[PDB]
């Protein structure tokens, strides 16, 4: 239903629109690292998220380091399973080259180009696919102008050679928070979005003003990772501030993916320890975070 109705996505005047030009907002879940919690990413769990939660996008978080793709590349196959499931369920899917401790996207750029060549050659003629080429650039020595933009200008051409206009989400500086710098020095590709990430444990009023600054420069923004917890993914659940961000994203028509779908014992995890990896969760199998996220997407 979703992908058949909205079809080809694109960016028009800094907004995400469907193939008939109407604004569309995607809301879904991100996996946790596929090298650790890959059992939660399968057709059945994704189908349960779609039908019971109302998700319209799923994000496959393929860590590169921390036991991820560079150490064991077999995890790319789990990305393919998520993509195929999304195609079968007629929802959108984000392929995330999940950099983090490998804080500069240039560290593994050659592997990233090869990876994105393969993914775009395989799925480049489906409208479901959204490429996220560098999850969270971070560090004082990793800037938009010197490291991130140039990386993006190497990897985007590889993708575009196989897939001319599916959406590409590009990470920003300071753990994908520095949308200001990226919005003042935008990429040429017309179907790019800049990532913006937030954690409800952080007081967010200036961060909201910064997203508004970026939007005002005509940059499109995709909230490809956010949590109800602190920045570490644990440390409490902050639903009042999470609700303020939810409302802000609805007012600005910003698409988002919540972190994360796992049973790990950390506040941002959506599931409790005994949740079935294939779905069908009862209220008791959802954590306080997962209960809130599900309500937000159902309400949508
Ligand atoms: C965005 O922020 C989330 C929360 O910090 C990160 O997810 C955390 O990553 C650490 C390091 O891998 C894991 O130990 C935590 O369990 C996990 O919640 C995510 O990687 C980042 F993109």
């Amino acid at each position: 239903s979703v992908v058949e109705e909205h079809g080809q996505l694109s960016i028009s005047n800094g907004e995400l629109v469907n193939e008939r030009g109407e604004q569309v907002q995607l809301k879904g879940m991100s996996s946790h690292g596929l090298q650790w919690y890959g059992q939660f990413v399968n057709y059945e769990s994704m189908k349960w998220l779609r039908d019971d939660w109302g998700i319209n996008v799923f994000r496959a978080a393929m860590y590169t380091s921390s036991g991820g793709y560079i150490d064991d590349p077999s995890v790319k196959e789990k990305v393919k399973e998520a993509v195929e499931a999304a195609i079968d369920l007629d929802i959108y899917v984000i392929i995330d080259w999940h950099i983090l401790s490998d804080n500069d996207p240039n560290i593994y750029k050659e592997e990233a180009k090869d990876f994105f060549d393969e993914m775009s050659e395989l799925y480049g003629d489906y409208p479901n696919v959204i490429y996220e080429i560098a999850n969270e650039p971070n560090g004082s020595d990793v800037t938009w102008g010197n490291q991130i933009k140039p990386y993006a200008e190497e990897v985007i051409p590889i993708i575009r050679n196989n897939d001319p206009n599916n959406i590409i989400i590009v990470g920003t500086g300071t753990w994908s928070q520095d949308v200001h710098h990226a919005a003042d020095n935008q990429l040429a590709d017309p179907n790019v979005m800049y990532a913006f990430h937030f954690y409800a444990g952080t007081h967010g009023q200036n961060l909201r003003d910064q997203v508004d600054y970026a939007l005002d420069q005509g940059a499109a923004i995709f909230v490809s990772e956010w949590g109800t917890s602190a920045a570490t993914g644990d440390g409490g659940v902050f639903l009042d501030e999470a609700q303020v961000w939810i409302d802000f994203m609805d007012e600005r028509n910003l698409s988002w993916a919540n972190w994360s779908l796992t049973h790990k014992d950390e506040s941002s995890a959506a599931l409790m320890p005994g949740a079935n990896p294939t779905g069908g969760w009862t209220e008791a199998e959802l954590s306080p975070s997962g209960t809130f996220v599900r309500e937000k997407i159902r309400e949508s």
